[PDB]
């Protein structure tokens, strides 16, 4: 349910940590979302700033009570396009064809 908002939600101001990445190092990267573009996020850590590609990339997010795990291949698109793509997700986790 709420795993879904996120599909279509910009990422800008949510909690999110790196738990897999082609880029090895990226694991553990945690920390706030400060800007969002179609492929990667500006997360803002407790010591510095990290730029992080979508693609391939699973994150954990802090989202209303709830713990998510998101993977970056679901949401590198335009605001737009990810609003029919959080909808589609939405019917798939609804067994509704429409």
């Amino acid at each position: 349910l709420q795993g879904v908002e996120l599909i279509a939600r910009d990422w800008i101001g949510l909690m999110v940590e790196v738990v897999e990445s082609p880029n090895h190092s990226e694991v553990g990267i945690k920390g706030e979302v400060v800007d969002e573009t179609q492929n990667t996020l500006k997360i803002m850590t407790e010591k510095g700033l990290k730029v992080v590609a979508k693609r391939g990339r699973t994150f954990r997010v802090w989202y209303k009570g709830k713990i998510m795990r998101i993977k970056g291949d679901l949401i590198n698109f335009r605001p737009e396009d990810r609003i029919k793509r959080g909808l589609m997700m939405l019917k798939r986790a609804k067994g509704v064809w429409i």
